[PDB]
């Protein structure tokens, strides 16, 4: 480990400050949006004084990138700029990202960072199955793993089959992958007739979007691995800025040396007490080329202690706030809805729900396959349907006609799966 | 200009002294620790210490595609598992990929050869490199990426596909110097013009152009297309990957070979004989510096002939012929895709797109061209005709081939993502 990942909270604290003052600085000097920003909102970087003064700056937006399309929101000249990344445009005009070669070495180090506390071990191989591009999850877990020391095995996305044949021939130790295509690579796996517990793969290391509790612990009973969750995005750097340690797996330790987190009260901006629900923010403290400042991610946790760093960690990601959906007056998520089918033996662990309207009352059907094995089990599929459709009405409140496609009816995902088709318009 | 390393212009005497003495160590560390070349050295009668001069590097036996593939997936590996950074794998153009690894040496090594190349191009501080390799197993893509990187300047990684979002961040961003095939570069200079936008005002000025064949008529093509300076980079798999040789803008006659650290023969592909610098045959590398995978005297299978140092002491290959496996036997005439390229680019009324599919009809070997018009030419049918007539034509006389030139809709030939198929054999 690094001497930081156990220092005292009082040494991690006054390192945070300094280097929060040295990028409130950064952002007001050298980005002509922070000027701005810092200006019309009455702040001078000088007025940060204690970590808790941080509340006093202007929140930065998904907005604010968009209307600075494409560089600028860059704090170096174009010249320093040693690579371009954009966001994935989940929620519309992907917005870009740019990086020095110090910025790149950074985030290096903070996916190697990861690596080691998902539990990689000298010698190990890994297989990355996140897609290479302008996405930043590829090229991210790629240098990572590279600086950690390791073998790398860059696949990037699609190709299952081949993916499979690799993961035999070339046995891996450890995966990068969304959770939804995991799931993908263990149906062709056991298509094969191949047992996937017997997998060489040791370590899964799954992040890009939301996944369950229920899911990590049927991926690991399925695969034969620690699976265990990484987080990021592409304003505040790309895959990790947090990530799980895997003797814990209690939600992902974020890497407050640097990326400071906050939550706020996404109606009112103000900040809440660790352990609340609500929007997590991050300032960056170690960037050169994109500075941000108390970004609203628009993801939706909640700040607990640190376990097994002095780290705080946050809870794993309930959803984006885009992600909510208001059926017959009921707010609910996609994940609260994956909860429910992974107990659910006799189901794949692949759905999508799609919304509708019959007259004037939401619908809410939620599109779900049988295992392979269970297909012809009619029996099974049937309780199945039956106790799903009570547990979201029981403990979500919602009304949900449970659609059992064929094996194979549901499209795959080959990314971040797109959990949710609203169709009332 | 980005600065020349000192060895890229250094004397031919220096440069021979530093090849014998990496050479030297290759083929002991080839020997010593990797078992596939144990093996070979062993039943070839040959040792490390029988090369006294680059001269004795001929007594050693070859190495060819089928070793890699017998050795599938980590046979040729000569150092521990733990030393291995990084896995690539060839492109299965001809069949089963073949594997191939590297050290973090290898890598930095990699990274510097292909930041070479791209100051060869002409790469100036501040440009902006959009890399449109595929990024993924095959080393075209991460090879340019780490490359260009290495040179300081600014990577753009966007990799293969999606063309009218390439298009749409060409205006965006405004790169100035595009990695890319040049067949996948002609499909991205129609969707310039199909938005509407004349290509030659793009901010490109240098596309580096490499992963398949491509004629000097082409390479004039492009360029007067786009409004750039277009440059051959050479590469393969075994050897690295792109970055072994590329063209120096300065002079555009040929990839200069990095013979720092791989060192090229040509041979005769029948007898495996040696030829005198000049002569076409096969390339046939052997690795200087490498650690993970040294490879001694492979076979590459591509056809071309060595010339002298014209931009750099190192000497060119010329532009790749092509592969011995694009070689076509037409009614007992030998004719290579680039030679049709060279007659097809001849037509102005005709797109620069093309593909080759070979039929039998009782006892003749039917080629028949696919071709498209011009967009602009399209409803033209008179000098369609006569560009079809003409084509015909110039392959007769010229190369001794009878060809069927069949003229498609724009958009009827399967367009390229990376290296184009030139030939469907369905003999
Ligand atoms: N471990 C994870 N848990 C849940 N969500 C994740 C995790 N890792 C990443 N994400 C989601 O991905 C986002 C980062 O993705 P990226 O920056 O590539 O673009 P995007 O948010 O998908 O698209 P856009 O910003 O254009 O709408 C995060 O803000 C979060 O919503
Ligand atoms: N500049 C170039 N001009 C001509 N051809 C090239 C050039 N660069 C690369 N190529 C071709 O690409 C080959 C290297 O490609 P790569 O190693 O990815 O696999 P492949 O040869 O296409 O596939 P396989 O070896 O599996 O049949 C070269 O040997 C050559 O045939
Ligand atoms: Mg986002
Ligand atoms: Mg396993
Ligand atoms: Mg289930
Ligand atoms: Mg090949
Ligand atoms: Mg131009
Ligand atoms: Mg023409």
């Amino acid at each position: 480990l690094e001497p930081i990942e156990t220092a005292s909270r009082d040494e991690l604290t006054a390192l945070q400050l300094e280097r929060l003052k040295w990028s409130l600085r950064h952002a007001y000097d050298h980005s002509p949006v922070y000027r701005r920003k810092f200006d019309e909102a009455g702040v001078h970087p000088d007025d940060l004084k204690t970590l808790a003064d941080l509340s006093r700056f202007p929140f930065t937006t998904k907005g604010d990138l968009r209307d600075s399309y494409p560089f600028g929101m860059f704090a170096v000249p174009q010249d320093r700029i040693s690579r371009i990344h954009a966001s994935s445009g989940t929620t519309g005009k992907p917005t870009v990202v740019g990086y020095t070669a110090a910025d790149i070495d950074t985030w290096a180090n903070l996916v190697a960072r990861s690596i080691r506390a998902a539990g990689a071990r000298r010698g190990d191989k890994v297989h990355v199955s996140y897609g290479y591009g302008l996405f930043t999850g590829g090229l991210g877990a790629h240098y990572g793993a590279e600086r950690a020391g390791l073998t790398v095995i860059p696949f990037g996305g699609g190709q299952t089959e081949k993916q499979v044949q690799l993961i035999q021939d070339f046995r891996p130790d450890i995966i990068m992958v969304t959770p939804s295509y995991m799931l993908s690579i263990a149906d062709e796996i056991e298509r094969q007739g191949l047992d996937p517990v017997q997998s060489s793969l040791r370590i899964g290391i799954f992040g890009a979007e939301p996944w369950t509790n229920d899911m990590r612990v049927a991926i690991e009973q399925r695969m034969g691995i620690d699976a265990v969750d990484i987080y990021g995005l592409s304003e505040v750097m790309g895959p990790g800025v947090a990530s799980e340690c895997v003797e814990t797996k209690d939600g992902p330790t974020i890497w407050e040396d640097h990326f400071y987190p906050e939550i706020i009260d996404p109606e009112t901006g103000e900040v809440l007490p660790d352990g609340e629900l609500g929007e997590l923010v991050f300032t960056s403290l170690t960037k050169e080329a994109l500075p941000i400042i108390r970004y609203r991610t628009r993801d939706l946790t909640r700040l607990l202690p640190g376990t097994a760093r002095t780290m705080r960690r946050m809870e794993k990601i309930t959803g984006r706030s885009d992600d909510m959906m208001i059926v017959r007056g009921v707010n609910v998520f996609p994940t609260q809805i994956e909860e429910q089918l992974l107990k659910q033996r006799a189901l794949a662990p692949h759905y999508q729900i799609v919304l509708t309207k019959e007259g004037p009352l939401d619908v809410l059907t939620l599109n779900v396959e049988p295992c392979p094995e269970t297909a012809p089990d009619t029996a099974a599929i049937q309780v199945a349907k039956q106790a799903l459709a009570y547990d979201i009405k029981s403990l979500i409140g919602v009304t949900a006609v449970i659609n059992v496609l064929p094996v194979n009816g549901i499209e795959r995902s080959v990314g971040k799966a797109r959990r949710v088709v609203d169709k009332r318009k």
